[PDB]
């Protein structure tokens, strides 16, 4: 349905109040049920009005005007609901035409560190709420871990580049507002072995289905058997994977043993049986000789010796009958061996390709992920097909930047917060002699976790952060993932496939250039560097890594089919001081709860909060994503406005 659809699109149950709404509307939860149903219709219809046309601000007046009777009659309640939705960024978020121009007198000074999606989303909220917002951004550009390369006809994203399902996804709103050109991804993904030979379909399917099996098995180990701590250490996904593969190999070796025992037993029965038939031939040779030696006792001696001879001959023909049913059991046993090994060398390499795919998805080696919690956010996936931003994901943050007071090339070095306000200190990256001091009432820190982890610190906090926050920083994972962009003047690959795989030759290097993407109008290929390879490869010059790309591609399509690229780009997210990695992951020994601790504001001791946190690493249910970063900016904007303008 329509207004039910709007609730779903807002990640809300269409037919009950959230706890958050119960808090803000206690008169509703404690009042009659009829009024609670009225409340929910107001909420859903208001969201529909916004979502049907997110390019313009949805005001209270226009909501009241578009409500049908009797709902447009409870004016006070309509306003209460509108105000709540707006404050929490469920309407009038993103970029839209303001009907009410911005208030000319501001209220409170907020410094936002970082002009990524989380910083931009919060800034637009706080500016709409009437506050004085200034963003300090170290790079010469907005977008942070959204980073679009453009040169000639080439456009390619070096950071984020995929919108997961639009159903429930706030990026669906931003897409409509900004005009992102999105394009659904075709799912076919052929694999090529390291010699460039295609992986046959049967081997592709066999290994993939086994991959699914192994992983489901780790999840049974974890969440049914509670195999989560071992020898006083938290178990990693990689560790569990090594364990379940070891058990499959044990099982294979056992069925092999059982089968060899069956072989041996059959051979032994034949040896014995042949010895017995041997002696029975010898016994018949003796009776057959006493049959030619042959009176009344002679006429009866032949009858008796024929009775004896042909009785031994029946013993012998019946034993050659067993001889046949046995060497017939033997022949098919030698012809039906169970698998010699669990994974052929090629089978193992292909399986390592699927592992690399998972290390791509989590941006970190599997041996680092928490076995128990690495996919704790699975239950929050959006519905619908995934898409890529054909026109470059920077269109989103660039659009969000319009009208904001953003100081680029401005690197924060120190953040001071007291019960009397805050001071942020920064340097000009083009002239690190030039220094700036920003006084403010509140700081919103959207520095990446990688920057927060940096030792010695890039940014110094005064007073230092509390142990519960720094130890959460210490526990959490911050991964890495890199891309090689190859721009050609001609298309030599299969244009109808968005993906194809290169099966690495070894486990340790399974993530090197393992997956190629074909996603754009023009001839562009992205090659991914995942897992252990991701950090190590940053130490390779551009030209050499491109050469390795080209060698792979020449192996797949032929040496003369692959021309020299006209333009190349190589991400190095770990070495980037403004990222120091790509995005968080749930490290073994961490959990979603660390994401909640990351979101928690700091209050200087006896008082009111001064230092706030946003970014993909602060949102438990949507970490490591653009929409999660976005939502986190909206969340903190609500928290800060509640503090400085009143709930
Ligand atoms: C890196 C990366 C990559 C490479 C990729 C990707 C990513 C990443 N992702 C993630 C995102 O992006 C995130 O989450 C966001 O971005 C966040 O944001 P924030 O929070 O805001 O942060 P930033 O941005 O960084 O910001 C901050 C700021 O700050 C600053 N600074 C620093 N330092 C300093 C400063 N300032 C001042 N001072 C100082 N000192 C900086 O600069 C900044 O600005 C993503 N996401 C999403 O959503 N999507 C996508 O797509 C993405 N990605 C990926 C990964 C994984 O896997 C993904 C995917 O994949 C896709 C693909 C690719 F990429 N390629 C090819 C093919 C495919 C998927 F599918 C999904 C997902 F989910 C993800």
């Amino acid at each position: 349905s329509g207004v039910e659809g709007a609730a779903f699109q807002s990640r809300l149950p269409h037919d009950r109040m959230t706890s958050q709404e119960a808090a803000c509307f206690p008169d509703i939860i404690s009042g009659p049920q009829q009024t609670q149903k009225v409340f929910l219709f107001i909420r859903n219809r208001t969201l529909q009005l916004w979502l049907d046309n997110p390019k313009i601000q949805l005001t209270f007046e226009a909501t009241l005007q578009q409500l049908e009777a009797p709902y447009n009659s409870d004016t006070v309640l309509v306003h209460r609901v509108h105000s709540y939705l707006e404050r929490h960024g469920l309407i009038n978020f993103g970029i839209y035409k303001r009907i009410k121009p911005l208030p000319t007198k501001k209220t409170g000074k907020v410094i936002i560190i970082g002009s990524g999606v989380s910083g931009l989303a919060a800034a637009r909220q706080l500016q709409s709420f009437g506050m004085d917002v200034t963003l300090l951004e170290a790079r010469d550009r907005v977008g942070g871990r959204v980073a679009t390369f453009r040169k000639g006809n080439y456009v390619a994203d070096l950071g984020a580049m995929v919108v997961t399902g639009l159903g429930g996804n706030p990026m669906a709103v931003v897409s409509k507002q900004v005009n992102m050109e999105l394009a659904k991804i075709k799912q076919k993904c052929p694999l090529y072995e390291a010699n460039g030979q295609a992986v046959p379909k049967e081997k592709d399917e066999m290994v993939e289905q086994e991959f699914n099996r192994l992983l489901e098995a780790t999840s049974y180990l974890s969440h049914q058997l509670d195999f989560n701590v071992l020898n006083n250490k938290p178990v990693s996904l990689g560790q569990a994977l090594e364990v379940v593969i070891q058990l499959q190999e044990k099982h294979v070796k056992d069925e092999q043993i059982e089968h060899w025992k069956k072989i041996v037993k059959t051979q032994e029965e034949l040896k014995e049986l042949l010895n017995k038939m041997v002696n029975l031939k010898e016994k018949i040779k003796e009776l057959h000789q006493q049959y030619k030696e042959a009176d009344i006792t002679a006429e009866f001696l032949v009858k008796s010796k024929h009775r004896d001879l042909t009785a031994l001959c029946k013993e012998y023909d019946e034993l050659a009958e067993t001889q046949g049913k046995l060497e017939e059991k033997l022949q098919e046993l030698e012809a039906n061996p169970p698998s010699d090994v669990y994974l052929s060398s090629r089978d193992r390499q292909i399986l390592d390709w699927h592992f690399a795919n998972l290390e791509f998805a989590n941006a970190t080696p599997l041996s680092t992920l928490s076995l128990k919690h690495w996919d704790q956010d699975d239950d929050f996936e959006f519905t619908g097909s995934h898409l890529t931003v054909r026109n470059g994901y920077s269109c989103v943050p660039v659009a969000l930047a319009e009208g904001l007071d953003i100081k680029l090339n401005t690197a924060v070095r120190q953040v001071r917060y007291t019960a009397s306000g805050c001071e942020v200190i920064a340097v000009n990256t083009r002239s690190t002699s030039q220094t700036f001091i920003y006084k403010c009432d509140a700081v919103l820190c959207t520095l990446p976790l990688g920057v927060l982890k940096q030792q010695p610190p890039a940014v110094q906090f005064v007073p230092p952060l509390p142990e519960w926050k720094t130890s959460a920083v210490q526990r959490m994972g911050f991964g890495n993932l890199n891309k090689v962009v190859l721009c050609f003047d001609r298309v030599f690959w299969d244009p109808s496939v968005n993906l194809f795989g290169h099966v690495g030759s070894t486990t340790a290097s399974r993530g090197e250039l393992f997956l190629f993407w074909n996603l754009y109008k023009a001839p562009i290929l992205l090659a991914l560097v995942a897992g252990e390879a991701a950090g190590i490869m940053e130490n390779i010059s551009d030209d050499v890594i491109v050469g390795r790309c080209l060698a792979i591609l020449k192996g797949i399509f032929g040496s003369s089919a692959v021309p020299q690229p006209k333009e190349t780009v190589v991400s190095r997210w770990r070495a980037d001081p403004w990222a120091r990695g790509s995005y968080s992951y749930v490290a073994a020994g961490s959990s979603g709860n660390d994401y909640d601790l990351m979101a928690q504001p700091i209050t200087p001791g006896p008082p009111i909060p001064r230092l706030f946190f946003a970014g993909e690493h602060t949102i438990r249910n949507y970490p490591a994503t653009v929409h999660g970063a976005l939502l986190s900016g909206l969340r903190e904007a609500g928290r800060i406005a509640d503090q400085f303008l009143g709930a």
